[PDB]
């Protein structure tokens, strides 16, 4: 019943600028995330579990592939 403007999210070229803070905000998360992570100090292991309670993922996201890293590069975008 109710009709949204649609607006163009993709048309306009991001700024190489931003490029510089989307991966600083990456990079904070990451950084923030894998401190709430170790504060808690949780070390590597054989595989994820909570009886032990290993984190194989305390690591850079370089590292991680493509696929992996994109879920946490956009939930503010």
């Amino acid at each position: 019943n109710f009709d949204p403007r649609p607006v163009e999210t993709l048309n306009v070229i991001i700024p190489e600028k931003l490029d510089s803070f989307i991966n600083k905000f990456a990079e904070y998360t990451h950084e923030k995330w894998a401190f709430d992570k170790i504060q808690n100090n949780w070390s590597y292991g054989e595989n994820v579990d909570e009886e032990l309670k290993t984190h194989p993922m305390l690591r850079p996201y370089k590292t991680f592939s493509e696929k992996d890293k994109e879920i946490y590069r956009w939930p503010i975008k």
